[PDB]
């Protein structure tokens, strides 16, 4: 299943076994609330909490309306992660919301949910959406709380309308705190079963249903709801929804970690870093790579993505774990003078950076200290360790099961001449550092 | 309104048309609440109810309490966003609360308070604000609890007490996982009634007040609430709400993508980006330039942004749009040779920066493909055009109404020699890289 | 207490007088609710609202097993922030909720808690963790609410039915939008006087306990709860807690801002930073340094910060700020051309770095202006003064109490030729400009 491979000669760890379910696309879907268009001199205790509840109702749909006066949008952003581009993620929803203003549109929408709670309808503008009905308030005030207008009601019917209600506040306030666009999608906008049955009368594939089915909390962190419209009785609001192109391609995981010399005077120590740590997963002949992450979710051995955080690069890429010198692609690293002590915790060991004076061990719960690290980039697997300390720093490796490989190799820091080594190098690359060594080389 | 211009020869586009709400200070409100200070045999289910509602009551006053134990503070700091200053956001309401432990400044208010709900007070330091009673608990367990204090009540005061009760729990949810300060005001701290109220209250321009109340979404934001005191059954907590100095002022958001050389041979490209993208607003004379437009929302065609996180910079920074080698303003940019392609979504269309072997592509709902990129910097209009794919990305471009400008122009990359290109500069300007090439000629 | 010295030579200014509250380990608790499997024809109003909150706790407790069909994982990322190390926060608790699968160890808790709420077991792994039962509905179910199955029911059971039933749902509703891991842990999966008998009740010196008792707020923000298991009418998760074990140690932050020459003609300037700001508290005969200070939580005195979020330095690092150019410690710099005006708000008073054509004052409320920063890099203590102004942006400076001392000293930027100073260098020292300095030198 899960495996790793460390690589001693650039300091860095590959973990290998993982699955793809990375978001493509957008669903965009219709989800409505019904609302009742309402209008005693009694003081009863039992109609007055209806009179309370009632004014919740009032305001609930008063901030709202207030809340749609501009067009909704979310801000926007116009190791390699300044590397992306710079996408807009609810354009695709804020278009449906824009034409549900057309008019005509909403009648269209209240028509069709007349006799169902559940049905697809296609806009003008061509896009065929599925529409839900997930509360039909106007129903229960005409039917239940319009007869008592008195002093004819009961506390079974102040209870009802509470709860009923209820929702209807709450999607009201999570809106207000959230200026109209709000992520992940609350259980107050979608609850489990609707958004399971929304999932399951979606036009996707099997396998795509099922993924997402079992992975419902994971739909929701990647998925938008959007503040649409309230015309004519009718509370729309946009929920987007991911979708995913790419499903069970492989995946893995880069790590990496500073790679300096271990010379004794302090200050002559130069040091490399590979930069392009991240998740990589396999996509249409490219590979994806995904620089931060930490924008990925894993999910046992699943690795939820989205491509919008990511870069497309050759699949010629996955050399610069074996032969970091290959003349197939430049590899990218950074330069630095700065050996200071850390530590990786990969997905089945931990990646050890210790230089200087600094304590680095890896212990056991009840035998305590089992290795400790000398000057130089190292590793250990999680077999039989369970902590790993770097300084004042206390670590905890994964404890999932899984083999490791060692892959022994000198390492490459100790090729290059420190007189002419080009120090403090960011977005640099092997044929970079080389180019401006025989720079510095010819200039002597 | 909204209209776009492209240029070619840097790689970049400008979005015009917007006017500015720029948060330039804050002004500092209290909200009170009157508490109860309150200290039978009976076993009745009705009243029973009460004692576990009571004590709920009991427990939030104690966690309050404990929670005012020290003082309160928020996590401190202390392209370009590198470049901006660090700020204490919640310094002026602090400094307002640190007034209110002095001894009789609580009563002051209390008494304020005592014909209405809504007051306006000068403090003992000189700062007048304006104070707000938004719950009497103090009035309605006195009045109505204490009477059953037995088995003398209904079902109708259970649930009246469990509805005014809930304010005050949900306000202390919110602060024991906040650490006492909060952000975005939620309705529980100020409902939306009570932040209007507010806002027509404050001594502001009528043109403030048709702002922040056709944004409150906005406001609430960009404003914090911090817990403040519990002395003499008085609840306090300060609301620091944004004052908006800079309004209707021009607006421009300028959108950077890498632009490099387009040559066979892999890695002997020279790359160039232009590294001050972001909002910028006309703000007294200078430009209010704020480097993570992240941080601005936008509504429609107005901007919301705090000069806390903003650079004030000459007017003469928007002529590197027109002339980047102009000579009254040293352009920032940055080298590299990691020529990625990517897009970047503008407000009216995309930048398209395609290199290498990328598939870059624009198309539209019902036709596909459209428009096939060549290798290079280019740009699409939203016109016709529904999403745009750079590699195994697929991007979205908003379908906002507006025109826009593609000003032809030689890309300036081909202006530079490669051999004396100096790559890897990150904070770097036109001026720079001309001092640098000039050395490195010298030197051959 | 509190005190603050500026350094004119460096731009930069130390606030001493704190004291640490460092997170070196975890605490992994299990918190349990024991649940009742429960598997008429009547339409009574009082039993409609049961079986309506009966079926909100079925979907409730599938809700939950549907979310537990993988390992619960977070996002992993595996100004000198990116030099830090990788970990994974909750590997520790995810190692505990790994044993709890293992059969009978369900079983073992279960029996513990059958005559107690509170109890400490064993683990079959060896671990000692402390276990809670904090609701018991399967006592409620099957004694009162079994016995309805009808209409032999009351008003009184539906309210006390949906508040216990209210603390699974909400449990329910956070995990379900954070994907089974939730930080901080609310009151919810923790109330406020569970949390502190849960303090008590730990194995820590009575130090800690105290610490923890007075800043539970902190605890909660630097906890996980971590959805575990449903089997055998137990619902479980784990909530995982700090441990101090760095208590009371000096600490000290340090501000830094960018410190320019003030030639007339532009463009010609030259910029050197302090790139070592952050929180440094003492503690194992190194120094703790946490680069982002935004990262640790200040209560009134005290700093609490997290271990894996620092580097373990030489004591020596503190030789940077009396004398940067001392032969001990290689001091971090970076340099510049970009001489934009900023400022940072100190504990005690307010750094400015004023450049350019930029207006910069220190006001107060009252009388206004009191200084006007001429071009340079200048420090203002609070004393006196309540406002600062660089450019368009207003910062209010912090009311606390404190003494400051203004250190005179030429600025070192004084002593560099700008014909051969390295601008654009990020991550340096000043040993590294020395070292590019010379060479330069040596080639003219
Ligand atoms: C200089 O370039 C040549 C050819 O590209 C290469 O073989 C050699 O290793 C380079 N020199 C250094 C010091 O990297
Ligand atoms: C060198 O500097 C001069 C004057 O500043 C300028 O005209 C020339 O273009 C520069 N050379 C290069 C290669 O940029
Ligand atoms: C060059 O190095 C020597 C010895 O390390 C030092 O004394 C001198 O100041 C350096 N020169 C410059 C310009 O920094």
């Amino acid at each position: 299943n899960i495996t790793e491979e460390f690589y001693q000669s650039t300091c860095s760890a590959v973990s290998k076994g993982y699955l793809s379910a990375l978001r493509t696309g957008w669903y965009t879907s219709v989800i409505t609330i019904e609302l009742s268009n309402i209008k005693c001199n009694g003081t009863d205790a039992k109609v007055k909490l209806i009179k309370q509840e009632l004014d919740k109702y009032k305001n609930a749909v008063t901030e709202l309306q207030l809340l749609m006066q501009s067009t909704p949008a979310t801000n926007n952003r116009a190791f390699l992660g300044f590397l992306l581009g710079v996408g807009s993620a609810i354009a695709s929803g804020v278009a449906v919301c824009k034409v549900l203003h057309l008019e005509g549109e909403v009648n269209k929408i209240k028509s069709a949910l007349l006799s169902t709670n559940k049905a697809v309808v296609s806009l003008s503008n061509g896009v065929s959406v599925l529409t839900f009905k997930v509360l039909d308030l106007k129903n229960y005030i005409d039917k239940q709380l319009l007869p008592i207008l008195c002093s004819i009601s009961n506390i079974e019917t102040v209870i009802e309308f509470q709860q009923k209600n209820n929702r209807l506040l709450e999607i009201t306030r999570e809106f207000s705190v959230n200026a109209g666009v709000t992520t992940p999608v609350s259980t107050y906008m979608l609850t489990n079963s609707e958004l399971l049955s929304l999932i399951n009368d979606m036009p996707i594939t099997n396998d795509q249903k099922k993924l997402m089915s079992n992975n419902v909390q994971i739909v929701r962190q990647q998925s938008y709801s959007i503040m649409c419209i309230i015309k004519e009785e009718v509370l729309a609001y946009v929920v987007q929804l991911p979708l995913y192109g790419v499903i069970d391609t492989p995946c893995w995981k880069l790590h990496t970690s500073p790679l300096c010399t271990t010379n004794t005077k302090e200050g002559s120590n130069i040091c490399l870093t590979r930069t392009d740590r991240g998740w990589y997963c396999d996509n249409a002949g490219s590979v994806s790579f995904f620089p931060q992450a930490e924008t990925c979710k894993v999910q046992s051995n699943r690795v939820f993505c989205d491509t919008m955080n990511s870069l497309t690069l050759p699949s010629e890429v996955n050399l610069c774990n074996v032969d970091i010198f290959n003349p197939k692609y430049d590899c990218k690293i950074m330069t630095s003078k700065t050996d200071v002590s850390s530590s990786v915790i990969t997905s089945l060991g931990a990646i050890v950076s210790c230089y200087g004076k600094t304590k680095c061990t890896a212990s056991n719960k009840n035998r305590g200290i089992i290795k400790t690290f000398s000057n130089g980039c190292d590793y250990v697997s999680n077999k039989g360790v369970d902590t790993v300390s770097v300084g004042n720093t206390l670590y905890y490796v994964n404890k999932q099961e899984g083999k490791s490989l060692y892959v022994k190799g000198e390492p490459i820091i100790n090729f290059y001449d420190p007189l002419v080594f080009p120090s403090d190098e960011i977005d640099a690359s092997i044929s970079q550092v080389n180019e401006k060594i025989n720079q510095s080389l010819a200039f002597i």
